[PDB]
């Protein structure tokens, strides 16, 4: 929790936080093409479904990259045009312990590590290569749900559990700070 050390966020089903590229080197309205995209962070959770992190500006027709836990375990999926590829983590998550996720993604090649599991690979179809976004980032649940029911219901259930120490593209997120919809703002 925010009162040692690591600053750690509670996360209640309801909770979600909106965030945008803020940080550089990791104008006016339009969009970006990605190259790629690194997530790093803990999490300590109970849940064996739930919206971790969505990525992409959130429309139906948007490409996305995003982490969420489906039946008990961390994947990670993303389409960039092309059709969704889904890699999927051996590590039970539900253990209610902090655990560290590296998931990355450079062109169509993904990869997710849970704990000191040998990362699960894997690559998009062949075609698109670049995530076009507006650069908007989610917390522990997703604004706009129908860009959800192409999905595992896991998509569009909210995160009950914790979050910590939280990387995206080479930037340490300020979890509290850096939120931009005004949510309600509770420590592990
Ligand atoms: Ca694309």
């Amino acid at each position: 929790k925010a009162a040692g050390d690591a600053e750690a966020i509670a996360f209640d089903g309801r909770t979600y936080m909106e965030y945008h590229n803020a940080v550089t080197k990791s104008a006016e309205p339009s969009e970006k093409a990605l190259q790629s995209n690194h997530f790093e962070l803990s999490i300590k959770t109970e849940a064996t479904q739930g919206l971790i992190l969505w990525s992409g500006k959130g429309l139906e027709r948007s490409d996305y990259i995003a982490l969420a836990i489906v039946d008990g375990f961390v994947q990670m999926m993303y389409d960039l045009g092309s059709k969704p590829v889904v890699l999927r983590s051996t590590v039970p998550i539900n253990t209610n312990h902090w655990t560290h996720i590296k998931a990355y993604r450079v062109q169509r090649e993904g990869s997710l590590q849970v704990g000191n599991e040998a990362p699960i690979t894997g690559s998009s179809p062949l075609g698109a290569t670049q995530l076009d976004t507006d650069g908007a980032l989610w917390l522990g649940g997703m604004e706009r749900l129908s860009v959800a029911h192409k999905l595992p219901k896991a998509y569009s259930t909210g995160f009950i559990g914790c979050i910590r120490d939280v990387i995206v593209d080479r930037q340490e997120l300020h979890l509290v700070e850096d939120a931009l919809n005004n949510p309600t703002i509770l420590h592990c």
